[PDB]
């Protein structure tokens, strides 16, 4: 099988990838970082979303592994003590595949459209910020601060769960809207986060400044010129190699309470 | 077919219960209020509650109504003046049926179970309150504070509200758990509200005292000599009779925003 | 000078408790526990609360002084290791005062009033719990939910925290208003924590239900025929000895960062 | 006596603008806006922050006034239908003076040193933003996320109360920290705003990135090479005008419960 292995670059992460390679030259693994079957990831959950976006054109093709050569992540998620391990069950094919739901992110000005692992979010630019939120065609509130977040399921335990949003398991398919200090005095909006539903369409619209700061997942991205951003779930998974049960609610214990 | 009408008992809500039974009368609609198969409610969200709890024997056999005669209610759905225009609808059956998820509750001392349409809150019975929580059999957390509240998705705009909570879509098969003042300093928590999907099993066991408030919805109810409270989505659902389209989206956007 | 010393009642505490009599012994200091000028807390936070309100008729005559015998407390914040170091100084008298404010409770069905070294608390005695919320004589907000948290600065540590509120250094002559779970859709209320001066007379009134739970410190206290729950820094103050420098900012760090 | 008049620029407060400087001239008051003794600003709370910062200078020599043309301001505060009777009192000079805290800030590249009225903030120029916060010398937190706020306690109605800031009563000579968005996972931040009175001083200082947003009211302000941001209570008050009682709580209820 074809596979590839991204390093978040300091001296541990580039050796235990060395070492990585060395194992699977051991087995029939041919390392291919243009079409990899496998993706693995040696670092932190910032690397593995890098990892991610390198590879979202064929997320249908390949199955990700994340391992984390400084403490716990959420995507990465083995320890480098198990690396040699997974050399072998993954040459052998001794694995499951569990899929995550994905965040359809839509700018129009033409579209371009990109998905998120973890959140997409819209800022300007210069204060606030006002925007109008749709969803499924109906006005729903008029939203003047910092700005937005559009979280997936995986994501809220990221910049979601610091703005006060809800952890959501990921065997749920919804995406879930925080706000970023909203003013509340003109000018009302919901304060709750909502979690919405695939086929749910949440849209955010300019009253003036057309000029905002997005972003999907680490990478921002002034946007210039715009109509328009809409939500959605996406039709989109990204696929992970399992292994073993590591469930996500140890891993949310594991990562915040002990 | 058998129908039944329960009104909040104020001189409006009795009035409107009176000319609809009248305007049944004029249909083949029998009034049973042992065995109905149409159940409304005229008030509040507060009296579709109790109309909720009348009738949770017979929950896969009653399409559910609610009529507010004060302001808009989230179960409670209708205008009075619309109430005319249901009669005829409901009695020649040009309507169809949407689900709601429900929070089932066992109470283990013997085992007692119980079902929620908005929640289900322990609490103490004196100050905190200490108790583990337990996601499918493995030790999340000890929580001390004043208590935890395990919310459905309609309930998720009541008391899960009002302590943070996200607002969830009805359509999404999940509970949420909120907490209620906790100490974070021994002694810590999660604090973001969390969202389990269905066969997800939440377990909440006493450290000290076993002597607890139990609530479900309106009811509560101090329960002695308690072991464990388990939460799970209910297999069983409310069946709503519609009608016309009102989307939560809409009600939340009614009730809060303008 | 008369001492007297307040255990905990573990092995602990009681061992030291007795070894700091014995220590008191070798110099001019005498047992008085009627009418004591210093009164020694051993045990936590909780142990030097029972204390201040054993003491609160002599407050002017008192230096107060806590040692944990558990983890760091807030008030109780010297090491049971310092304990023979604090005989010397006290016997030698090689100390100075510091003061904090207090909160003053008054509660007329006939009047009683109360003071809290941490807060006072309302709530009800069966859900909500519905109050009149006056300013200085001026209606401010019909407040509906699950109570409030009066809070002097020295108790923004504790339950004040954990609702949310703002952490108030001591030497501010305030008191700070939290809220427990309110209601907003009717029914509306600031949602902020509201922090005000000397001076400034907080009142809680009843709207139908005029019996509610009404906490002061560890003690609570179901009243009954409540016509006014009244609030203001009170002109009593409680004194520390010391000593030497832990300032509150070290001491909120040590509990909460590390 | 001096004074000065600015406008918001709309129709509304240039007309009443004209015809308060008229009303002016049948008193013995010229219009200076190099050196006024009395500061009026007609449009809302925005234009009064540009009147403040236009006459920052000379603070101890100014009285200022608010006139809002469109909805109650904080700050401005009087109706325009009021305004002819304000030209009299002025001139008559049958009125005190109120004086609220303000904000110094601190830069330390060489020293920039500036006031706030409402609240300074430090933000990033892309993402988070690392700060060590340190207050009166001890290193307090580490935080990561998108920024910080210090407000002064009239700025506690804006964008502080946004943040979850109490709302404190300008008599209270003090300054409130909250945070934007903080990650607690390496990662530890105090989550509650704090209150710090008088001579406390708290220093924001970078751990990578030197390159921060720093805004001051309305005003923002890359800065480039900052080595430390320094916030106190400052020795310098603004003086307003009076002339009626309207209480900061009857202000915040005006302007936040109806
Ligand atoms: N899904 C997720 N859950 C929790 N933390 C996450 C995350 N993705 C990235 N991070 C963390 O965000 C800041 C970085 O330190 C990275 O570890
Ligand atoms: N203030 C903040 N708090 C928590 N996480 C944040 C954050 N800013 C960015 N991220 C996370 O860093 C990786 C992104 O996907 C986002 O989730
Ligand atoms: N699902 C729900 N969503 C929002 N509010 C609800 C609710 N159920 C009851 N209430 C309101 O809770 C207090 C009562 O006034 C009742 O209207
Ligand atoms: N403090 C509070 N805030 C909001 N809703 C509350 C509440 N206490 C009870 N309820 C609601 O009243 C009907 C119950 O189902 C619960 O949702
Ligand atoms: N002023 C205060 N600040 C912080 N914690 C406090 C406190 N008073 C009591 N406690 C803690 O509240 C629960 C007990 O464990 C006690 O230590
Ligand atoms: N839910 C809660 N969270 C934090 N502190 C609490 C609490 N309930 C009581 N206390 C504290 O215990 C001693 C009291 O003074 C109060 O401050
Ligand atoms: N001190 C204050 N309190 C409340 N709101 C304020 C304020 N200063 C400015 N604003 C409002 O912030 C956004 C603008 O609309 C302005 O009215
Ligand atoms: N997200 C936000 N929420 C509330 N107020 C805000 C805000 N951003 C800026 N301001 C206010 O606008 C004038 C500034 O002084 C600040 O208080």
């Amino acid at each position: 099988m074809k596979y590839m292995i991204t390093s978040k670059g300091d001296e541990k992460s580039d050796l235990l990838r060395l070492n990585m390679i060395a194992g699977f030259g051991e087995y029939d693994m041919e390392y291919d970082d243009v079409e990899p079957e496998i993706v693995i990831s040696i670092g932190g959950d910032g690397t593995f979303l890098s990892a991610f976006h390198q590879y979202e054109e064929r997320l249908d093709e390949i199955a990700f592994i994340g391992i984390h050569t400084g403490h716990l992540g959420f995507y990465a998620d083995w320890r480098p003590a198990e690396a040699d391990k997974l050399v072998k069950l993954l040459a052998k094919g001794e694995y499951q595949k569990v899929s995550y739901p994905l965040l359809k992110t839509t700018v129009k000005y033409k579209e371009a459209t990109y998905l998120a692992l973890n959140e997409s979010t819209v800022k300007s630019s210069g204060g606030p910020f006002v925007v109008d939120v749709v969803i499924n065609d109906i006005h729903f509130e008029r939203f003047r601060g910092d700005g937005l977040c559009m979280s997936t399921p995986s994501g809220t335990t990221a910049y979601n769960k610091s703005l006060g949003g809800a952890l959501m398991h990921p065997s749920i398919e919804a995406m879930q809207l925080t706000e970023m200090a909203s003013i509340n005095n003109v000018y009302r909006t919901i304060g709750s986060p909502l979690v919405f539903p695939k086929h749910h369409v949440v849209s955010l619209q300019p009253v003036n400044d057309k000029d905002f700061q997005i972003s999907v997942d680490h990478l921002s991205i002034l946007h210039r010129d715009v109509q328009e951003i809409r939500y959605e779930v996406s039709a989109k998974k990204i696929h992970f190699a399992r292994f073993r049960s590591f469930p996500f609610w140890r891993r949310v214990h594991d990562s915040f309470i002990e």
